[PDB]
């Protein structure tokens, strides 16, 4: 109706509301922008004239601005929650969305001497903007710190804004591109103003949250024969001279490892296998050398986590691929060298049935061709494409995963679902770009040419609300017997999971994999 | 809504027009229900007496100083609330349920 | 209720209230940690119940 510095902008909502198939989550934070880079642009590089060696080198640009980024999932699910969706229902997709910003304050804090004092600006202004064309490089989806944080009553820091380009070496081409972010339309508030806009998802398959009850060689009929043949032999048996010969069987209930089939295991390139017992591992550092790791132009990258495999197979939980899965720190971890118990390791287990062990190798090969001179000869298939015929399972989402990633705009791709868990989307959600309005101080009295280096020592906070729509997929299953669920632990403890602490830090115990209940192939 | 800072032995208060408060009503009974325990810290008796609201606090299942499983806990900041600034009023109306006289 | 009074299946709700945490000056550099200083902040105001 009529807004001013008296009336409040927006309300506060968190609620989850449950309809049907239709679930609609909606989250409120509090947040602060500071000014970054003194309101300046900077050519940002790193080379191997340095230290750095030749596959670490960038070549790029920080800008002042700053951006919100909701893309996990925690920010939008309460533990809770989480739990009613991921024991009830196969699969979901996100619908639409919306976003509101409002209930600005912009301060302005100044020093003299010793004492620091901070007051209201009232008259100043911030910048916001959302890039629905996507003419921006899209910096979302690389699985970034500073999203929202998991729990509603925490304030936190907007990160800054900055992208890369080609280079070569620490230098740069003639393609690098360079976007001044002041160019494009933006809307500017005060703090009687407020900011929203809609989104709409495009129609994107459901994620698959479930195990399969069988695995893709056991569909076989275990009572029943088939009609075909196999050679199940090569030569006579029983004779002292025994003389090559061919037989043929059916396949039936007690070789089932022999019976033709329809279908094959998806696509696999291996990984080097890391046990959790230090003990049991090679003494020497591997890391770095014997990682699993893709070529391009010239730079060696380490390929993480990598295409969607089984971690395990079964009584081996005490391995895991080296760099072929996602690692989380729990509450308060170390940046660098963090011990094994400051981590919290995922496990893919569960797709065992339809995908291979990343461990271990595809399959076996003819490498020559036999004769009544020469032995046969096989050979072993670390790496193996697509074929027709394969099927496989994505890699599962998180309760702190990521919830989509940008499909990049290229002539063509195969099957393109992030690697890292998610949705993949032609046009994700817009991204959105935020910057205090830079307010100079006292000019001189005499002309000058050269630009104001100059300002006024500024913040500002607010509020920021987004709401998603899922849609569901309800479970419609016969099972008689009970399903595997997700609950918490019986047993006392000194404090409870997924709470806060005698010091108010909250913490969450454990990852929350997505996949509890089950179907057939 | 007033802000007070510490500059050495100097105190000073000053308004701050932009700062909000949050008010909700739990309506469904949702939460821990923690009036009727006679607790202190109602209304003054007398008009004139100003007071200082209390902190909300609960108590959940234990076992010795440590918690059990179906031990919950509760984020006051996960209901939809109002925010009022200095210029905003909140307002609700509630209707008892049939319930006997008290004799008297 | 034994100590006296009305006992009631849906009693008056209860109202919550809190001052919205306004944070102190950030950090130029980005942190992930949250923030944990702020304005020292009060607030003061009127209430009115009225019974029938």
């Amino acid at each position: 109706g009529a807004d001013g510095v008296g009336s409040s902008s927006g309300n506060w909502h968190c609620d989850s509301t449950w309809l049907g198939d239709r679930v609609i989550t909606t989250s409120t934070r509090t947040w602060a922008l500071p000014t970054y880079n003194n309101h300046l642009y900077k050519q940002i590089s790193n080379g191997t004239s340095g230290g750095a060696t030749n596959d670490n080198t960038y070549f790029g640009y920080s800008t002042p601005w700053g951006y919100f980024d909701f893309n996990r999932f925690h920010c939008h699910f309460s533990p809770r929650d989480w739990q009613r969706l991921i024991n009830n229902n196969w699969g979901f997709r996100p619908k639409r969305l919306s976003f509101k910003l409002f209930n600005i304050q912009v301060k302005e804090v100044t020093q003299n001497e010793g004492t620091k004092t901070i007051a209201n600006n009232l008259t100043s202004t911030i910048q916001v903007f959302t890039d629905s064309e996507y003419q921006l490089p899209y910096v979302l989806g690389s699985a970034h710190q500073g999203c929202l944080p998991p729990f509603p009553a925490d304030v936190f820091m907007i990160p800054q804004y900055g992208y890369l380009t080609l280079n070569n070496g620490s230098q740069a081409v003639g393609r690098s591109s360079f976007y001044c972010l002041e160019y494009f339309p933006s809307q500017m508030l005060r703090t009687g103003n407020n900011f929203q806009f809609t989104y709409t998802f495009e129609d994107v398959p459901f994620h698959s949250s479930y195990a399969h009850s069988q695995s893709l060689d056991r569909l076989m009929n275990p009572l029943i024969d088939q009609y075909l043949y196999y050679l199940s032999r090569t030569q006579t048996t029983g004779g002292t001279a025994n003389t090559q010969t061919l037989g043929f069987s059916q396949g039936g209930p007690n070789t089932m490892a022999n019976q033709a089939k329809n279908w094959l295991p998806g696509p696999c390139y291996r990984q080097q296998r890391v046990s959790t017992t230090t003990g049991q591992n090679n003494n020497s550092n591997f890391a770095w050398t014997a990682g699993t790791k893709y070529h391009l132009n010239g730079r060696n990258s380490l390929a993480n986590p990598g295409i969607a495999m089984a971690t395990h197979k079964d009584d081996e939980e005490r391995f895991f691929p080296s760099n072929g899965i996602l690692i989380f720190g729990k509450q308060n971890a170390a940046r660098d060298n963090a011990d094994y118990s400051d981590v919290m390791l995922t496990s893919e287990e569960e797709i065992k049935t339809t995908n291979p062990v990343a461990t271990e190798e595809y399959g076996i090969v003819a490498d020559n061709l036999q004769q009544q001179n020469t032995a046969p000869q096989i050979g072993t298939v670390n790496s193996q494409g697509a074929l027709p015929g394969m099927v496989w399972q994505n890699r599962d989402v998180y309760l702190q995963g990521p919830i989509w990633a940008k499909i990049p705009h290229t002539d063509g791709n195969f099957h393109p679902s992030p690697l890292m868990g998610g949705f993949g989307l032609k046009h994700p959600p817009p991204q959105i770009l935020i910057k205090n309005t830079p307010v100079p101080a006292d000019p001189p009295t005499t002309f000058n040419q050269s630009k104001l280096n100059s300002f006024i020592t500024q913040y500002s906070t607010g509020q920021v609300s987004v709401e998603i729509e899922w849609e569901l997929q309800k479970e419609n299953s016969k099972r008689w017997n009970p399903e595997i669920q997700y609950t918490s632990n019986y047993y006392k403890s000194t404090s409870v999971d997924f709470a806060v602490n005698t010091e108010g830090v909250y913490s969450e115990p454990r990852p929350i994999g997505t996949r509890y209940l089950t179907r057939n192939l």
